[PDB]
């Protein structure tokens, strides 16, 4: 039944709403009053609509990933998907933290905001971590990357680190990985690096790298980065897309090479 | 026009993939409906079912529901590599029950007289390691990585041929659950020895893992924490396990208390320590 129960948290958190889906039979079963407000769209559209086609295509995968009836907790662990928006374009970042019940899959959707918008993140806490393979592919990214660069974990996980760098700084990475190979585990500071924010705009970071030697193989297993936002961008709307290109595969392949030497 | 192949061109080309390899078939699915536009001759053979109850099926519906999520994840139109000009997943596929396949998805244009983009999939059956071609005993190893809260953060693909689990089965799940109830309290001690040492490895056989099938397989394990550079705490544990004895049941893929919530939190608490 329900409905009051969504009108639960939102008076303390303005940015959230709720949604129940039948899975994987029916779809949109229920939804809070304020999904309309948040998604700027009258619930005349919260029809018997496929919840999945409110998501963006990149996010559908991770969504179905997390919402397996099997691995779900009971109402009484989260992912980020972009949600339209109105039939497109027009998308919004939400944290979805899902659960299981039966109605007469329930998830809390909290909308995500820039670090560069009121409420701003203290510039001294604009920090985020990243982990990447020796082949120079993102193995992991901190949730803090989203409000600071505009990217959900899925956008980077598996993508080439180098592609998210400003080309002028892409040559810098070999030296950096050379010093990582030295020190063999020890972190070193090295400023600055520009990352491309999802809005196309560049944002300068103060960086630190360490990298982890595999205890058995003595080869480097992955590289750690701790970055601090030096300068905020103009366009604080990092979340929304805009709409020498192989320095990348080239330079990646050099680092990977360099990284294959064991260090004892 | 080269970018777009035909069904006949596909039936031929795949009968070459499934020539130097017998555990593979191909499937193209429409991006519009997820319907199977072309399945290749080997599928019926591998899936022990007629090619009748095929074409027009929503390929997703042939998967196990748990594998469905990792499928849609990697068959994203935008992240897919184009065929013949690449990052796979593992899904169990319904037969006549399920079988394990490595799925390597691609994009391409398929005709059947106007041309339509489709997801093309290379499906290769996964086999036991305790089966011809057996994995040599001294190479029967897999690596694991888990968080200080004791959740699998990563597992090696060797896990599948040795215990029956695809990566999705373990990622995010409780390490201690895949262990024998009796060897669970053992982890405490292991996590102290890790906390005795900033991450140098230490051998400690034996530990028993459940095998999805659901048999116990004794492992010779070793462990090593990764001291987080900037935290000086242990950021995650590493295990390197070798199969001590093979299970009697070679077919580990096919399936048959709350000490678990407790010990984990205990172990996690431990790892809060600054080290030493």
């Amino acid at each position: 039944e329900l409905e009051h129960i969504t009108s639960e948290y939102t008076l303390r958190n303005q940015d959230t709403f709720s949604v129940a889906v039948s899975f994987l039979t029916g779809r949109i079963v229920y939804i809070s009053e304020q999904a309309g407000v948040l998604l700027r769209c009258k619930r005349d559209v919260f029809r018997g609509a496929r919840f999945s086609e409110l998501l963006a295509p990149q996010d559908v995968g991770v969504f179905y990933g997390s919402t397996t009836p099997s691995r779900l907790p009971t109402w009484g662990k989260s992912v980020f998907c972009r949600i339209r928006g109105g039939p497109d374009p027009r998308y919004q970042p939400f944290r979805l933290t899902p659960y299981v019940t039966k109605i007469r899959c329930l998830l809390i959707a909290e909308r995500i905001h820039s670090g560069y918008e009121a409420p701003r993140i203290p510039p001294d806490k604009r920090i985020f971590t990243t982990r990447h393979t020796p082949s120079c592919l993102f193995q992991d990214v901190d949730e803090r990357a989203a409000p600071l660069l505009g990217y959900l974990p899925q956008d980077l996980l598996g993508a080439p680190v180098l592609l998210f760098l400003h080309p002028e700084d892409r040559p810098l990475m070999l030296a950096i990985h050379k010093k990582i190979l030295q020190l063999a585990g020890q972190p070193f500071d090295h400023s600055p690096i520009r990352f491309c924010a999802r809005n196309g705009e560049y944002v300068t970071m103060d960086t630190s790298w360490a990298g982890f030697v595999h205890p058995w193989s003595r080869k480097v297993a992955f590289v750690l980065g701790r970055h601090k936002v030096r300068t905020a961008p103009l366009n604080e709307d990092v979340f929304t897309p805009p709409a020498l290109d192989s320095d990348i595969q080239e330079l990646s392949e050099q680092i990977h090479r360099l990284l294959l030497q064991p260090v004892h």
